[PDB]
């Protein structure tokens, strides 16, 4: 099912304008979608999780920590 | 301005069935998306990169190869 996943995830972090996608992967095998997301700050991570979950999906949010004027992340989705 | 592109290939690769996608990956550095799909045929394959095309997605449909019941090939995407 991780197609739809996929288009829904993407259409959610549109939602979020200052979120950035610089790394993301999914292998059968493993199961789930792996993104690494950079962001101002982690309040907009946690926002981003929040919209993800709230559309249905599976999403854990990875630890996150600055440098410069962004925060990092790994998300995966289910 | 690539969230829509993966959001936009699921929905093409959807219409597709019988296509499995084993593995995909993107990378900013590389500057496109990465599939691994499976498929019944060879058909299957040139029908979804025609699809891929006709949606607007610039597309590449890597050497494809069967074994067993299905083929296999690496599609890149933007």
């Amino acid at each position: 099912q991780l197609l739809g996943l996929l288009g829904q995830a993407a259409t959610v972090i549109g939602g979020e304008p200052t979120v950035s996608v610089e790394q993301l992967d999914f292998s059968a095998a493993r199961g789930d979608v792996a993104l690494q997301v950079r962001a101002p700050g982690f309040d907009v991570l946690e926002r981003l999780r929040s919209r993800l979950s709230e559309s249905g999906l599976a999403v854990q949010l990875g630890s996150a920590s600055r440098d410069g004027s962004t925060v990092s992340a790994r998300l995966v989705i289910g």
